[PDB]
């Protein structure tokens, strides 16, 4: 009969009518310093949103979201990515990004720009295992990744050497 | 925890992707809640409040082949007029405007007489359904304002 607080939250933060990917992309890529006015974190299966004590959960779709932040000097640990609170070391930098699965298939291969928050997000098939490689100005980092339901959505262990 | 998050947990929708939730609902063999799907979201209600779950990259189209009788339908929901041919085998083909075959599958209609397909967004094309040497066809589109229910499929 009446609009939920959850539905109203969506409407007031610019998120109504968007697909869940567009919502995640919009939030992760917002060109503001952190923290954002509301909290947002992402797991293998849910986007969690909050205006205060109260939490809304939006199911993800067919694709797993991995957000990673390459670094040169220092890093911080991360399991589920905070779209609203975390700052990576390298904002607005051009990277070359390659994701390859366990049987050699290239899933991602392109030039990507890190966001204001220093992260890059990719949308990946679920239940794969593979490798992410990142490269910047002659330097590279790589790390094993997986996209099962218990896999992390945040990868910060990418020291460029 | 919000009314919304609790609702999902309580009805065992927690940790499912939005496609799994839609599939579960549409394919159920008497859900204690209401549900309606649009081009861009799933609406859920407990009768007091309405929750909205954004869909993903694919459009959900639910359709009902028929032989003798049919009913008009805008967006697909649990309530309203149901389909006509429950738990039957069909062969479903979807071709896009440039002739690419998008789906070609044998699919079983659900207890409500519908079949659901997940399609790329912003495409136009044709849906064709076969059953016992009879066929039905209809133009379809998956734009942000297209309907998610198609009942105009007379098997002939
Ligand atoms: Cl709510």
């Amino acid at each position: 009969a009446m609009a939920s607080s959850e539905s109203a939250f969506l409407a007031q933060h610019g998120l109504a009518g968007k697909t869940v990917e567009q919502i995640v992309d919009t939030i992760d890529q917002t060109p503001q310093s952190r923290p954002l006015p509301y909290s947002a974190s992402i797991t293998s299966t849910e986007l969690k949103l909050s205006d205060g004590e109260q939490i809304y959960t939006l199911p993800l779709g067919d694709k797993f979201y991995l957000s990673f932040a390459p670094y040169e000097w220092r890093t911080h640990p991360c399991f589920n990515h905070s779209l609203s609170g975390c700052q990576g070391e390298m904002p607005n930098k051009p990277f070359t990004v390659k994701v390859t699965d366990s049987k050699g298939a290239v899933i991602v291969q392109k030039e990507m720009q890190s966001y204001r928050n220093g992260f890059i997000g990719v949308w990946l098939p679920r239940n794969m295992e593979g490798t992410l490689e990142v490269s910047y100005n002659g330097k590279t980092a790589s790390h094993a990744i997986a996209t099962s339901d218990d896999s992390q959505t945040c990868l910060t262990e990418l020291p460029l050497r």
